[PDB]
């Protein structure tokens, strides 16, 4: 009957194309390489019947009220914490790009919702070890494959979100990483903060402690 | 520029087959007929993409995590607000069986979620003028039409969401009806609750205010 978290748990997070499945995909090779188990995640995840609809909002295929839409990202999280408990339980780690600080950044920064109404549902999701955040200044990724296919990615909009980003900018968890280099140099850097984290078991925490 | 509330909006609330829909009609046609004009409504919308999966939900067709259930019924209560203050705004009424009290009764009560976390998605939702509480004992309704066809019809189960309604026992805007009678008793109480209501335009006020 042990239930410690064995796997340790890491988010990328950042605004639109600013390399983040990059970096994640690079991550979880890396970890294969020196032999740890690994799960690549990633929300949302628009394959379930809430990533369905979540997935024809931002093509903006259908439109919605930012209170529901924000509540389906969030439901769409809570869909995957049996899947992400299942893995640390096991001793794997578990890669995801993006995490609840997109809901505030997001819902928060491009729909203006009040912060705190959009923390509450997320409150007692899994807590990651850490957050790296792929930081890019807002006007950067506008040339990247494929910008501007779906609902955000108007610079005017990724200004907000970028703001809005600041709300975690301060805290323990969280690791600015400057994403205007070279894939191999934001690499590096990640790979490096990776190394010194501590490997023991212990116990869950849970959003937003 | 006006934007005050002209209409009334009254919800049912209730255990599963405790007569909502029998007595939300009645108050409908009797609206109707001293020449109110009024939209029904209900809780869940079983008809839109967020709906359809609460619907399998509650044929146990899927199944899914506490949190998520919960989350895609405050959702569903949101994708309404719209429509809510259009018709309010307009001066047609709302009457309404189920709202975000069914949210605590039952997220709270079957589900064992806390109820604060359970409130706090549905708190900014429009606030009711009246919910009258169709009273019965868990017991009591099991004989009726179809009843034990979805998930939560098992006494065992509606002892529980008996119990948690209780939460709201002794609210202003809340109105104990004991439903163990004739459909015709239960009616007038409710009509002659309704007669004493206040026709002037308001402000809006929102949960949980
Ligand atoms: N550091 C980089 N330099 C040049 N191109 C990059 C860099 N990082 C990512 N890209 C490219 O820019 C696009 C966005 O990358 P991606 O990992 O899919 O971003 P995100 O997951 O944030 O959406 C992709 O074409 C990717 O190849
Ligand atoms: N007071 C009553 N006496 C006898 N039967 C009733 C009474 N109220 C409702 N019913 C019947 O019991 C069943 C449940 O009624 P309904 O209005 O659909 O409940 P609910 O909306 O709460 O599910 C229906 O068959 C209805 O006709
Ligand atoms: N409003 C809101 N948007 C979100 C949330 N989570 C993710 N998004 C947006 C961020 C991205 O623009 C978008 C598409 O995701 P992607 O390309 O996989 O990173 O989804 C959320 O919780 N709230
Ligand atoms: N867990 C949970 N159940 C709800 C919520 N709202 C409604 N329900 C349940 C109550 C009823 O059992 C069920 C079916 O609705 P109905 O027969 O229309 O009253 O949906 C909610 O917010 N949370
Ligand atoms: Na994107
Ligand atoms: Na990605
Ligand atoms: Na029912
Ligand atoms: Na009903």
């Amino acid at each position: 009957t042990d239930d410690k978290k064995k796997g340790k748990f890491i988010v990328f997070e950042g605004l639109d194309r600013s390399g983040k499945s990059t970096q994640s995909k690079l991550l979880v090779e890396y970890l294969k390489n020196n032999n740890v188990e690994v799960k690549h995640l990633y929300f949302p995840n628009r394959e379930t019947g809430i990533g369905q609809i979540i997935s024809k909002y931002l093509k903006m295929e259908n439109s919605m009220s930012n209170e529901t839409i924000h509540l389906l990202f969030s439901a769409n999280r809570w869909e995957h914490m049996n899947e992400i408990k299942s893995l640390l339980l096991k001793g794997i780690w578990v890669v995801c790009d993006r995490y609840a600080y997109s809901g505030v950044a997001y819902s928060s920064g491009a729909l203006n919702l009040n912060k705190t109404w959009c923390m509450n549902p997320d409150q007692g999701l899994i807590k990651p070890d850490v957050v790296f955040y792929l930081n890019v200044p807002p006007n950067y990724a506008q040339n990247r494959s494929d910008y501007g296919e779906e609902i955000y990615e108007k610079v005017e909009t990724q200004k907000k979100i970028y703001e809005t980003y600041k709300h975690f900018a301060h805290e323990d968890y969280w690791i600015n990483i400057d994403a205007t280099r070279k894939i191999e140099d934001i690499h590096n850097d990640i790979v490096k903060e990776v190394t010194k984290i501590k490997v023991e078991p212990e116990e869950f925490n849970f959003l937003w402690s």
